[PDB]
C-alpha cells in the first residue's frame, strides 16, 4: 500500500504525474495516492480495448459465460479482503460492504446467462437462393464513470454484462475509493479474462472528458451527481454516442389527510432517520402536516467545511422562510435529525441536496398538485403514498412517472435517482425485469439478407492465382 | 376547396395564413392548407388532454376492436385513398396501393399490442402485501410526418400509441394533407372517441406550439435531418421523449471480384421520381478497376423515366472537381464519378436521381467511411469473397446489411437519440421499440394498514 496502479492492456501501469490522495474517512489520515491520468495514458486504454475487441466480440457464447462464472466464484472467494478495502476508503460498516458486494455478485450471476437470450434466428431460402439472419451484436469499446458510493457494486451493474454481450471496457472509478474496485477488476483477469478486454484507468474530470472526446468509445455509462450526469449525457449524445446516466434525486413520499399516520412515520423514520431514501413529504392540507410534526418531532428526539456546508445549508432554510421544527447540530459535531416544515420548491433546501438525515415537509392542497410537484422536477426512481382511499391510490399510481411506487410502504431503493435520456436502466429493480434494458444499451441489432450469385459454370479458370 | 382541422371529433375550418397543394405530376395548385396558429393548437392539446382518461381506462380489447374495424374501412376505401396520394404526392398509383398495404400491416401490428401489455400479479408477496407490474400509457404525444409517405408514416405512428392508451396529436406534412386526413376520419368513423386523434395542418409555427407545449409527453418525426436534429435537441431539453429519422445516404460496397449485372441491377432499381425496391445513393468502389467497369455500365442505362436548388447542387460538384458523368439536367438521371468526402454533393443530400460513385483503395476504408457518417438505415456489399462479406456484416455499424442482393428500405434515413425505432423493419421485430416509446413501466407495492375495529365510527359522512 503506496500507489495504485492502472489496469491497462492486461499489465498494472504506474503513472507519475498529477496526483492526488485517497484518504481513510474513519481515521482522517490520508493513506494512498491515486494518479489523475493524461490523455495519453487513457489513448492507451482506448488502444487495448480496440484491438481486444474483434477477438472477444468472436469468442463463443459458452467460452463468455464460462469466464464469468469463474469471476462469480473468485469473488465469493475474496469477499473478506474486498470488503475491508470498501470499509476501508469510503467508511462504512462491513456488514453495509458485504451486502453491497452481494448485490454486485448477482449482477455478475445475470451476466452469465445473457449470452443465452441473445440467440438469433437463421432461414435458408427466405427466397429463391437467398439466406436471411439476425443477430444482436455488440457494439464496440464502451465505458463506465462510476460514483463514490459503491465501489463494488455499481462497476459490476455496467461491465460483466456489457462484456458478456461482446463489447470491451475502459472503467474511470472514483478518485476516492479506487482500491476495492481494482482488486475486482483484477480477480476478472485472473478468472481468465484476455488482455484489454476491462481496463481500469484512475482520474478525474481530465480522465473523463477524454472518453466524452474519444471517437473510438461508442457508449458512455454513468451514475453520480445531477449535474456532471447532465454534463455527460448531452456532451455525450451530442458526439453520437449512446449515454446512460443516473443523477442523484430527491424521493417523495405523499401524505393524503386520511393516511395512517403511525404508519407514514414508521416508513418516514425508517427512510429520512432510521430501507429507503426518502428526503421530502408532500402534505395535502394543513391538518395532516401538522399532526404529522407533533408525531415526528418526540422520535426524532428518541434516538471542517462539511461543518461549514450543514451549517450554510440549514441557515440558508431560515432566511428563505421554511420553519426550522428540529435542529439537529449537536455534540457527542455531528448532524442528528433535522426537520423542516413550510418548504417550498423555490427554496435552496429543497433543490441542493446535503448528506445526512433531514426530511423537508412540504405543504400542498390537492393530490393533482403533489403529483405535479413531483413530477414537474428531476424525479426519482422511487415514491410512495399514503392514504386509504382505493381512488386516491389508484389515481397516484396511474399518473406519477416515477418507475416504482409504494402504497402505505416504503420500497428497497436506498439511493435516489433521476434517469437521462432514452437509454434507461434501474440501478435497484429486479436484475431479471430490468436486465434487458441493460442488454439493449450494448447491443445493436442486424438484419443479414445473403445471396451467393451464381455461375454456369466452376472450371479452375474461373477462380485466381 | 379547402382542407379543414379534425380537433376534438369535429372539422374546423381555419383561415389566416394559408398555402397551396400543387398536383406535383401537373404542376398547378388544386388546394390551399391551413397554417395554423398556438391557438388552433391549444385546441387539439386540450381536446387530447381531455379525452385522455376515460380513453387510457378502456379496456384492452376494446380498443382492439376499435382498431380492428379501422383496419376494416381502410380495406373498403383503398380506391379513393390512394387517388389522394397519387394526387398530390404524385406517384404511380401502383406505389401509392403498395405503401397503404404496409400502413395497414401497421394497423395490424397495432391491433395486437394490449396483449404483449399485459404484466403480473402477486397476492402476498410481503405479509398483506401484494405486488404489481404494469405498462401505461404515458398522455398526450404528438408525430409530425414528412411528404413521402403521406399514409403509411401516420399509421406506423398513431395507431400503436393510441393501442397502448395514448392519445395522439397529428400535424402531417402541408404538401400532400388531404389523403392523411381522410383516413384519420376512418378512424374516427371506425368508433374512436372524439380527441384521441387530432389532425392539425400547419408549418414551423404549428411544429414548434408542440415542441412548446409541455402537456405532450412525447414527440415522433420523420423527415429532412436539419429539422429532426431541431427537434430531437430541442424536445429533449424541455423533457420529452423524441423519436427523429432524418434523411441520410444509403451506400453500396463493390469489391473488386463483385458481378457487375447484379450489382447494377441492384443500384438501377433506386429509382426516383418528381418487393425490395431500395434507396442507394452512394457506390463505394474499391480500386479503380471496378469503378471504370460500374461507369460503363451504368451510363447507357441511365436513360430513365427542387428544380433550380440542384442545379446548384451540380454546379458545385463540378467546381470542387467531381467528374459530372451523366447530366440530368432538363427528366433528372444524374450521375457523379471521383466523389469524395470533403465535396458538398457528398455533405448535401439532394433531390431526384442522383447516384455518385466514390473510389477508395480497401474494404476498410469503405467501411470507415460508410461508418463515420450520420449512417442510414441499410447498406450492401457486393462480392463473392466470403471472408469479406463476413468482415462486413460484422464492423459495418448499418442496422440492415444486403450481401449480393438489394433491402426494402426504399427512403434512407438516421436515427437519432435512445429512443430509437426502424420504419422499414419486420414490425413485429422492430415494433416492441415502439411500445416502449409509448408507454411508461411501473412497479406497484401496496398495502392496505389495518384497523382493530370496523364501527361506522371509523369511516367519513
Ligand atoms: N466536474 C466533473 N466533471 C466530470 N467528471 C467528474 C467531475 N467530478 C467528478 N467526476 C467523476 O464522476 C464521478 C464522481 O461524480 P460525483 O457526482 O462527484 O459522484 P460522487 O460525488 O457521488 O462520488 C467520479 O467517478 C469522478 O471521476
Amino acid at each position: 500500500m503506496t500507489l495504485i496502479k492502472h489496469l491497462i492492456g492486461g499489465e498494472l501501469i504506474a503513472d507519475t504525474g498529477r496526483t492526488a490522495d485517497v484518504f481513510n474517512p474513519s481515521t482522517g489520515e490520508a493513506v494512498r495516492k491515486v494518479p489523475l491520468a493524461d490523455r495519453e495514458t487513457m489513448q492507451q486504454a482506448i488502444d487495448a480495448a480496440k484491438a481486444a475487441f474483434p477477438a472477444w466480440r468472436n469468442t463463443p457464447p459458452a467460452k463468455r459465460a464460462q469466464v464469468l462464472f469463474r469471476f462469480k466464484q473468485l469473488l465469493e472467494a475474496n469477499e473478506e479482503r474486498i470488503v475491508k478495502l470498501i470499509s476501508e476508503e469510503h467508511g462504512k460498516t462491513i456488514e453495509d460492504a458485504a451486502g453491497e458486494l452481494k448485490r454486485g455478485i448477482e449482477n455478475v450471476e445475470y451476466a452469465t446467462a445473457a449470452p443465452e437470450i441473445l440467440k438469433g434466428e437463421y432461414s435458408r431460402n427466405v427466397g429463391p437462393n437467398i439466406d436471411a439472419w439476425s443477430d444482436f451484436q455488440p457494439i464496440g469499446v464502451v465505458a463506465g464513470i462510476t460514483p463514490f458510493n459503491f465501489p463494488a457494486m455499481v462497476p459490476l451493474w455496467m461491465y460483466p454484462l456489457a462484456i458478456a454481450c461482446g463489447n470491451t471496457f475502459i472503467l474511470k472509478p472514483s478518485e476516492r475509493d479506487p482500491s476495492s474496485t481494482l482488486l475486482i477488476a483484477e480477480l476478472f483477469h485472473e478468472a481468465g479474462l484476455p488482455k484489454g478486454v476491462l481496463n481500469v484507468v484512475h482520474g478525474d474530470k481530465g480522465a473523463v472528458d477524454a472518453l466524452i472526446e474519444a471517437p473510438e468509445v461508442k457508449a458512455l455509462s454513468f451514475v453520480g451527481s445531477t449535474p456532471i450526469a447532465e454534463y455527460i449525457y448531452s456532451e455525450g449524445t451530442k458526439r453520437g454516442k449512446r449515454v446512460q446516466a443516473l443523477g442523484g434525486a430527491k424521493n417523495h413520499a405523499v401524505l393524503m389527510p386520511d393516511a395512517d399516520l403511525d404508519n407514514a412515520v414508521s416508513a418516514l423514520m425508517g427512510a429520512a432517520y432510521g430501507c429507503m431514501a426518502i428526503s421530502v413529504a408532500v402534505c395535502v392540507g394543513d391538518q395532516i402536516a401538522d399532526a404529522l410534526v407533533q408525531k415526528l418531532v418526540p422520535q426524532i428526539k428518541g434516538l471542517g467545511a462539511a461543518r461549514d456546508k450543514v451549517t450554510g445549508y440549514i441557515d440558508t432554510g431560515v432566511a428563505q422562510g421554511a420553519e426550522l421544527v428540529v435542529d439537529g447540530r449537536g455534540y457527542k459535531f455531528f448532524l442528528g435529525g433535522t426537520l423542516f416544515d413550510r418548504v417550498t420548491p423555490e427554496m435552496t433546501i429543497y433543490k441542493e441536496e446535503i448528506f445526512g438525515p433531514v426530511l423537508c415537509i412540504v405543504r400542498v392542497n390537492s393530490l393533482e398538485e403533489a403529483m405535479q410537484l413531483i413530477n414537474d422536477h428531476e424525479y426519482g426512481n422511487g415514491t410512495c403514498i399514503f392514504t386509504r382511499d382505493g381512488e386516491a391510490a389508484r389515481l397516484f399510481c396511474d399518473e406519477i412517472e416515477v418507475g416504482m411506487v409504494g402504497v402505505n410502504v416504503p420500497l428497497p431503493v436506498p439511493v435516489a435517482y433521476h434517469s437521462f435520456g432514452g437509454w434507461k436502466r434501474s440501478l435497484f429493480g429486479d436484475l431479471h425485469a430490468y436486465g434487458p434494458d441493460g442488454v439493449r444499451f450494448y447491443t445493436k441489432r442486424k438484419a443479414i439478407t445473403q445471396r451467393w450469385p451464381q455461375r454456369k459454370s466452376h472450371e479452375a479458370a474461373q477462380f485466381a492465382f
